[PDB]
């Protein structure tokens, strides 16, 4: 109900406007130039061309750390990743290809003025990753832009997705539809005296409770059973950023559960290595000290919250953590 929603104030709406209008460079591989895009322009292009092609855009939302930064300035979670969500129905395969073609066309809008241009070519030049699932329980397409700039622009087109786990401070989404309608129809720039009503939502459950957690830098969750192997990595990211567990005397039980879930999802040691290496690159680029501190946090949780039955997995994972941290110190 309304307990998960909240109305943004001018301070939050203003920072939302800066995030959507910030010029973000998108690195181009090869002879391709860097695209200077804004979240506002790419949303308007994608949503316009989607609805023009028969795909109704139910709503557009800002997700991730950016949504947290709009609610609380400099909360400690950073502002690298710009995550966008497009609630669109994807019944058949043709809708999935249409979503890709519209995104690649949106990149063509920012391409300045000799190169060969095509959908296959634009994907190679600017799309960092493109994952796609198409089952009865999950139907969503994700397109990420090149992150050699340092920032991660993710375009997530969700039809239906079973709820993913995140802590309170990472569960904020900002519905942009009222502000996008304002961008198209306003004759004056957005101001304190004239600005639309922007709504934020916490997928955690209670906005005020989650908002208080972000204001006091607290680690909390109400659905621990939905935690999978990645939960240990999200929890360690909050710890390295000076977020304290909001419920002491309970974190020991939660840390043990997160280590067990980590080992169940990643039994192979070579699988844990590739998961950490890609995690250290997509979260702590140009932050070698943060790479070391994150691994040392991860070592402390694994060393103190792994049961006696899994001593093999504990020693094996602790050794991998040390060798990854040693390679950071070796450079
Ligand atoms: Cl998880």
């Amino acid at each position: 109900d309304s307990e998960s929603f909240s109305v943004l104030n001018w301070d939050q709406v203003s920072r939302l406007h800066e995030v959507l209008t910030e010029v973000v460079p998108i690195h181009g591989r090869g002879n391709f130039p860097t695209l200077e895009i804004t979240l506002k322009d790419i949303v308007q292009t994608v949503r316009g061309r989607l609805e023009e092609a028969g795909i109704n855009v139910q709503d557009v939302r800002l997700n991730g750390s950016a949504a947290g930064h709009v609610l609380v300035k400099d909360n400690g979670l950073g502002c690298k990743d710009l995550d966008l969500i497009f609630h669109v129905a994807l019944p058949t395969e043709a809708e999935f290809q249409l979503v890709r073609d519209v995104v690649l066309c949106s990149l063509l809008n920012f391409l300045p003025e000799k190169l060969k241009i095509s959908p296959v070519t634009l994907k190679e030049a600017y799309v960092q990753k493109l994952v796609k699932v198409c089952t009865d329980t999950d139907r969503w397409s994700l397109i990420s832009l090149s992150n050699k700039n340092g920032r991660n622009v993710e375009l997530k087109f969700v039809d239906s997705i079973r709820r993913q786990f995140e802590f309170s401070v990472d569960s904020f989404q900002i519905i942009l539809d009222s502000l996008l309608f304002f961008y198209d129809c306003s004759g004056n720039p957005i101001s304190e005296h004239f600005h639309p009503t922007v709504i934020g939502e916490s997928m955690y459950g209670d906005f005020e409770e989650a908002f208080d957690h972000l204001q006091n830098r607290l680690i909390a969750t109400k659905n621990p059973e939905e935690i999978r192997g990645g939960g240990l990595l999200k929890y360690s990211n909050l710890l390295v950023r000076d977020f304290r567990p909001a419920d002491q005397e309970e974190i020991k039980t939660l840390e043990r559960y997160m280590c067990s879930r980590f080992f169940i999802d990643f039994p192979d040691i070579l699988e844990q290595q590739r998961k950490l290496e890609t995690y250290l690159q997509n979260h702590f680029s140009d932050e070698e000290r943060s790479k070391y501190d994150y691994l040392m946090i991860l070592r402390r949780v694994v060393n103190e919250s792994t049961v006696c039955l899994m001593g093999h997995e504990r020693r094996q994972t602790l050794n991998l953590i040390s060798l990854l941290a040693l390679r950071v110190l070796a450079e």
